[PDB]
């Protein structure tokens, strides 16, 4: 259960179950590797865990988002996983807050802005 990778975490945040998020703390604190690193993001576009979480929402709920935010800012880079956007030429600049606005969900917009989110982000 200690072994962690992109596919497991993406599936977990897709389902939307917070009970499976336990364990990331120890793995990240033992590898001293931030989730914002290119390793945990898709190499082609640059999609991160939040984008995967928001693109699939069950009648406007995703309970994994908030715990993901705490495990973000508890140990993160000076721009913790909320100021990071896509890197491909086609979706360059596109951040998670743009997804939140596009999905017409004000709750996740509040969650993203209340934990720090650049409201400019020129896509």
């Amino acid at each position: 259960p200690n072994r962690f990778d992109r596919d497991r975490l993406f599936s977990v945040v897709s389902r939307g179950v917070p009970e499976e998020l336990t364990g990331l703390l120890e793995y990240l604190r033992r590898t001293s590797k931030y989730l914002t690193d290119s390793a945990y993001t898709e190499g082609s576009t640059g999609k991160t865990c939040l984008m995967k979480a928001v693109l699939n929402l069950q009648d406007g709920v995703n309970a994994c988002i908030l715990p993901l935010l705490q495990i973000d800012r508890d140990s993160g880079n000076p721009q913790p996983l909320v100021n990071a956007q896509c890197t491909d030429e086609f979706y360059r600049g596109h951040s998670a807050l743009h997804i939140a606005i596009e999905k017409r969900s004000l709750w996740c917009v509040k969650l993203l802005v209340e934990n720090g989110a650049n409201v400019h982000i020129r896509a």
